[PDB]
């Protein structure tokens, strides 16, 4: 059904249309962004995978020859830790139970490496979709960062999860 590839430059025209405005891409990527997504902003991140070892990975989600979502894992080597990062689903990919397959793909690619013992993300405590997503494939909310992200006039409390890969294996 659905699988992930690695991302690469050829996918960024279909990416950079699935935020219409800079809100939607700092909900996605943070306060940095600004609207239209460019190559430009993602240099730094793609810099990091081709770091060795690769600091970060970028992830395609595909169906066949489609590319209908994107994720990232940021690699803590020395801790035997990766975070979740950046997932997204096309629009029109929304609402049709994708989401926990992009997850438990995107899972099995980061618990891939036997010595990544643990698994973790952020999540706006605003962002229920994706807050619920994250719970139905087995994260633990860890706590709450409380006024963390300064958007605009805005600060955003920021829920902390993780997942542990005896907690992972058991589940799937
Ligand atoms: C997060 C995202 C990947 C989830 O996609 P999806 O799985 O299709 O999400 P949906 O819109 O179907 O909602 C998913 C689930 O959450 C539940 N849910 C709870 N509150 C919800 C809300 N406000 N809207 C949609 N679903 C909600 C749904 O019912 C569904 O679960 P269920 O089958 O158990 O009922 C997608 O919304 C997305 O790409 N969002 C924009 C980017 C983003 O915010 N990224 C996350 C942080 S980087």
């Amino acid at each position: 059904e659905l699988q992930l590839v690695p991302f690469q430059l050829g996918h960024f025209p279909i990416l950079q249309r699935w935020f219409a405005t800079e809100k939607e891409l700092v909900q996605w990527a943070g306060p940095a962004l600004r609207h239209p997504l460019s190559l430009e902003q993602m240099h730094e991140d793609l810099a990091e995978s081709r770091r060795r070892p690769p600091l970060r990975l970028l992830w395609s989600a595909c169906r066949d020859d489609q590319v209908i979502g994107h994720c990232q894992l940021l690699f803590d080597r020395r801790n035997g830790v990766v975070r979740l990062a950046r997932i997204v689903l096309a629009p029109s990919a929304r609402g049709q139970g994708l989401g926990l397959p992009m997850l438990e793909a995107l899972l099995a690619e980061a618990f891939a490496d036997a010595d990544i013992e643990r698994v973790e993300l952020n999540v706006y405590d605003w962002n229920a979709a994706a807050r619920h997503l994250y719970r139905r494939a087995g994260f633990r909310e860890e706590g709450l960062r409380r006024s963390a992200t300064r958007v605009g006039r805005e600060r955003w409390n920021v829920v902390l999860m993780g997942l542990l890969r005896q907690e992972w294996a058991a589940g799937g």
